[PDB]
């Protein structure tokens, strides 16, 4: 655990919200 939200939280600002939007919204 805590793998995922340390990747989509630096993701949030890392890529203005690219880098995570599309690991959260790929999972569907």
């Amino acid at each position: 655990p805590v793998f995922v939200s340390v990747y989509l939280n630096r993701s949030w600002l890392g890529l203005r919200f690219l880098r995570a939007l599309r690991l959260i919204q790929f999972s569907e």
